[PDB]
């Protein structure tokens, strides 16, 4: 059953499953003080009596893995990369890794020092460990852990992230993108609620590869949850495409202007519906960001477009694909 079987001691080392696999352990120098019998194996899910629970959007994007000594405990961490084969990109879900300790409960993994610190998890180690940018177009995730859980697997979910604002107003930033900010007065919201400020940035050699030269973009921005309205104008800041940034084709204001501003309203995940409201509103630039009111929440997405009665066509076609 043991896709990977090897021994590692002190000075660490690495083994690879089978490309059908794709699995990839590796113990970093210094982890493992003592020699051990380092294995993997996959666990199908009808042998555990309890599955990891599943809301209505929630599902396995990988193998169930169980790595050997189970209860392993190693000096600092250790590496382990699997493949996923979620059926979505980074929009409204995400990917987390799940571990149980006996196959009973399920929760997320922690780890204190993750993808920051790789270089100084591999303690000088002769390997090389891919980017998350070369890992994400792999579909490959890596975990980062002390331990061997019994179970380890990712978990695809709606993305969990919130702040609480309430009739005393306040702002939201993004986790992902660091100038993306949402401005709420103070009547904006009648009571404590929770909201989201989901900043999906949208790669370059993407939007090259589907529509060249013909267009850039800005990150997406969907003011979570959407179909809801505000009492009072929330102000929006996005960063600008970044040919607009650069040099801007013209003033950017009114209505022939070749920088778009983007809205979808439609609820459901990963469901966009773009509209053009370029100069139904007037927007504002300052450090490289173009600012905003909305009285309801939705999606925003700006795109530097001279053609610029394709800019919906461009949107949609590129959305379908991030
Ligand atoms: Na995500």
């Amino acid at each position: 059953g043991f896709l990977v079987s090897f021994m590692v001691d002190a000075r660490g080392g690495s083994m690879r499953g089978s490309r059908h696999n794709g699995l990839r352990v590796v113990i970093p120098p210094r982890t493992c003080a003592a020699p051990t019998r380092i294995t993997c194996r996959l666990v199908k899910p009808q042998k555990l009596s309890t599955p990891p629970p599943l809301a209505e959007e929630e599902g396995l994007a990988s193998r169930i893995i169980a790595l050997g000594p189970t209860g392993a405990q190693f000096l600092s961490p250790v590496i382990v990369e699997i493949p996923h084969f979620a059926s979505h990109g980074r929009g409204d879900r995400e990917l987390v890794v799940l571990r149980s300790e006996n196959g009973s409960v399920w929760k997320e993994h922690r780890s204190r020092y993750g993808e920051s610190y790789l270089d100084q998890i591999l303690n000088g180690m002769d390997e090389e460990l891919g980017s998350l940018e070369e890992l994400e177009k792999k579909r490959v995730c890596r975990i980062i852990t002390t331990d061997f859980p019994l179970y380890f697997v990712i978990m695809s979910r709606l993305c969990q992230d919130y702040d609480i604002i309430g009739p005393e107003g306040g702002s939201l930033k993004s986790k992902l993108v660091p100038l993306v900010q949402a401005t709420f007065p103070e009547n904006a919201v009648t009571k404590r609620v929770k909201l989201a400020l989901q900043a999906q940035p949208v790669p370059d050699e993407l939007v090259t590869k589907l529509l060249g030269n013909q267009a850039t973009f800005s990150p997406i921005v969907t003011v979570e949850p959407r179909r809801r309205k505000f009492h009072r104008p929330i102000g929006l800041r996005i960063p600008l495409p970044p040919s607009w940034t650069d040099n801007p084709r013209d003033s950017g204001e009114g209505d022939t202007t070749s920088l778009r501003l983007l809205c979808s309203v439609i609820g459901g995940t990963d469901q966009a519906q773009w509209e053009d409201i370029t100069g139904t509103t007037k927007l504002v630039y300052a450090n490289e960001c173009a600012n905003f009111t909305t009285n309801v929440s939705a999606r925003f997405w700006l795109s530097d477009c001279p053609r610029t009665a394709e800019a919906v066509n461009f949107a949609t076609l590129l959305y379908k694909e991030l």
